[PDB]
């Protein structure tokens, strides 16, 4: 990598350490005392989310290319012109200094006579910019074609699924907080705030946006039965999309149920709970047999791995199967907190601790997903 | 070079860059009215000069090695484990983080029972404890070499004059604001400085401090005359750098009158006069004529300058002979200035904004006095 390339990274990577203490400096002695955070750490947390799932995918990127996941190849990629976890780390530093400077602006109200809640719109508004600038000047080539990715994600049946799309569409699921987030700020901006006073900090259609990505997850796992008519690996994942679908629309009817205090609230409920594990348990079982393909019959050597180990360290991998454990649940509940109103009281904290986690544990996931689809051609994308 | 170092190098001039920020808008927006800021002024200057003069050797460093005069010949160091330019801008970017933090903690005091006089006090004992450091960790190869060149250098008419140690006492020439800092901090740590306060402030031997880098120039030619038996240019260095002496003498006669009431003070003006336009015209001649080696009739279409050129524009020498006259002035009346009292109004403000520029002219005679040595091998070193 250009050795300006590695000064800009250390460059945003300072401005952001030191931004962030700023940041918690002034949330803890000046921003309000006494008016309220909530409003304004729901609007950022879809950016800091995206943030972090930046930075995370360039530390992805170093441990493919250190471990020999041939990430290119498979990702279909031209090995002369791709990225490297030096130029994530500088647009994930970026985008982090802009968010930062965002959220200062926004604790900072006598910086000038312009309302707060022109703050966040500069600054998603400029995080769409970059992405849809056509100029060619900043990253083009790989703008270009996540552009081309996400309208072949989002427009899913209708085109063949590459392990680009699947990869992409499989990480909207623990992005889908981001979602959540643009369609709170379209309901806060369109119904909330005053437009006219300081408001942006404050003194059904939820429920289908939730399920969008396993959706379009749902509607590609049918498109590649169809192309391929194998029942057992496209079907079966279909189905485990489709438990998400069950689940949110049980945490839907429970919570539309015990708003107007109907008895049936209780005959949905167990039905949500029994959802609530069958898909926990459904996506949990393709993590760990399908997804990473552990626990093989010809484990050999190595316990409750595979035959062939990609990693240094074999422990990298059990920690990482407790982890996932551990957050699948926590990210199968974090979805019926966020798409409903099941807790009234406390949930957005929940929502708020658990959507970090789950971009973490796809991160996780993402290292030897890659190191499967890099040794078995999992998935059969060739 | 290390990708670690380049990442650590802009690590810390993002964070410099964000603590200035933060620094001017906390002196923009905190302190007191009825209180002054000159002590605080006065002691963290020496800290700035010294973190700036680093960061102008890391870039004389970088211009050397990219004009490819060979500064590890002359200097006599390793040609294995010699400094990098990196290195430089790690050490000022780290020592301009301690000095921005002390600034700022005299400025927003954390801990209401550590008083505001301790922090410059930890900066320069951490600057110190730094540069003294006995175990082999953080530049121990480095940090040797310039204790051992400080120790020649102040100890100047027993060791032989190499190229080092005339050029670090020449850097002492022009950083002398350093000394008289210093001086200035230990006397107000001693006689005017109220103790039983936390607040860093309330609402003759100057004048041989001032000639100390002077002298150990002085001797150091001396010696090299005594050593090799040549007139030229020796004793005429010497008489150069004793016109700092006679300067600095007339300086100081001139302001014990105007007060005592001697009736003297016309003539000691007019004296002071004469010997500053004789020191700064000697001085300037020096520079252009001796240590540059400009103005060479042995040229031919370089107009004013040398035969021979390494630096790849010639408007390079022209700004530098222009900036080298002023700065060559100021330094002149700056040091008159500071080494007296001869100005009731201003002079801190003339000298704390003068300081700065005897660092960068000396910073630009750096460049053209190691492509004289390294071309035509000027000082006679070998
Ligand atoms: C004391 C600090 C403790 C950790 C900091 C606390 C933060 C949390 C943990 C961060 C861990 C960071 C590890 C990154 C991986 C290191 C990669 C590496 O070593 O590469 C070697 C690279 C060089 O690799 P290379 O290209 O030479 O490859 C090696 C090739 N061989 C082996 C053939 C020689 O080193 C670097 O140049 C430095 C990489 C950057 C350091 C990572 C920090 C980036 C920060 C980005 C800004 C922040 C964005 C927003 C974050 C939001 C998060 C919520
Ligand atoms: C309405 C919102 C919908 C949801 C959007 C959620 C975010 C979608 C993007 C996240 C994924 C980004 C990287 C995925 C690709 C990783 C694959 C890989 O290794 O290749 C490196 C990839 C691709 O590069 P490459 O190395 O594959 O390129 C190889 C070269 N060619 C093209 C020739 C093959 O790197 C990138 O994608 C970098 C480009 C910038 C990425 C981020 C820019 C800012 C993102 C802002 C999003 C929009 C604003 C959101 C706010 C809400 C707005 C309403
Ligand atoms: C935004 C406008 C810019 C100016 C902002 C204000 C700053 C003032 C001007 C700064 C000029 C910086 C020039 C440095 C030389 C460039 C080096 C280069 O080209 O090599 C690329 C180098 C790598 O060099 P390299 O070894 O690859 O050499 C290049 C030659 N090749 C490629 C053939 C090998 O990349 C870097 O890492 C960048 C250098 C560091 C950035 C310079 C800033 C350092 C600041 C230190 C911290 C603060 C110190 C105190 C502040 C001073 C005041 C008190
Ligand atoms: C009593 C008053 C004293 C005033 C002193 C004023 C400052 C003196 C030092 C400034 C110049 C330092 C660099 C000059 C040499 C550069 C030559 C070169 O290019 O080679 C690279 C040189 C040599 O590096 P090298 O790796 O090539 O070493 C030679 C190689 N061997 C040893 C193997 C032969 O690099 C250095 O000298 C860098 C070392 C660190 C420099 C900064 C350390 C902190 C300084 C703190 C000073 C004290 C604080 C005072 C605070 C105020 C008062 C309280």
């Amino acid at each position: 990598a250009p050795a300006w390339t590695t000064f800009r990274v250390g460059l945003f990577c300072g401005i952001f350490i030191v931004l962030n203490i700023t940041l918690v400096l002034a949330a803890v002695f000046k921003l309000e005392t006494d008016r309220s955070i909530w409003p304004l750490i729901r609007i950022y947390r879809g950016g800091f989310l995206l943030i972090e799932f930046l930075f995370l995918l360039g530390i992805n990127t170093y441990g493919w290319r250190q471990a020999g996941v041939n990430h290119v190849l498979i990702f279909e990629l031209n090995p002369r012109s791709n990225l490297s976890h030096q130029h994530l780390f500088e647009i994930a530093g970026f985008l982090g200094i802009l968010w930062c400077l965002s959220l200062l602006a926004c604790f900072f109200a006598p910086i000038s006579v312009i309302p707060t809640y022109v703050y966040p719109l500069a600054l998603y508004g400029f995080m769409v910019f970059f992405l849809i600038n056509p100029t060619k000047t900043f990253y083009y080539k790989s703008r270009f074609w996540l552009l081309k990715l996400l309208f072949r994600v989002f427009t899913a049946p209708f085109h063949k699924v590459g392990f680009a799309d699947f990869w992409l569409a499989d990480q909207l699921n623990s992005l889908s907080v981001i979602l959540m987030d643009l369609e709170y700020m379209i309901c806060f901006y369109s119904l909330e705030l005053k437009w006219d006073e300081s408001k942006g900090l404050l003194p059904g259609v939820r429920a289908i946006v939730q399920c969008i990505p396993a959706w379009l997850r749902f509607i590609q796992c049918l498109r590649r039965y169809r192309d391929t008519k194998r029942a057992f690996p496209h079907l079966v994942n279909a189905g485990k999309y489709s438990t998400t679908f069950f689940m949110v629309t049980f945490a839907a009817l429970y919570s539309t149920h015990k708003e107007r205090g109907h008895s049936d609230t209780m005959v949905f409920f167990y039905l949500w709970i029994v959802f609530y594990i069958i898909s926990s348990c459904y996506t949990l079982i393709w993590d760990l047999k399908m997804d990473w393909g552990l626990f093989d019959k010809n484990a050999g050597e190595n316990t409750f791995l595979r035959e062939e180990i990609v990693y240094p360290q074999k422990a990298y991998y059990y920690c990482a199967i407790i982890e996932d454990v551990i957050l699948r649940f926590a990210w199968t509940i974090q979805i019926s907190i966020t798409s409903t109103t099941l807790l009234p009281h406390s949930g957005d904290i929940i929502a708020t601790v658990f959507a970090p986690l789950e971009v973490f544990r796809r991160f996780v996931w993402n290292f030897f997903r890659l190191e499967n689809e890099h040794l078995n051609n999992c998935g059969e994308f060739r």
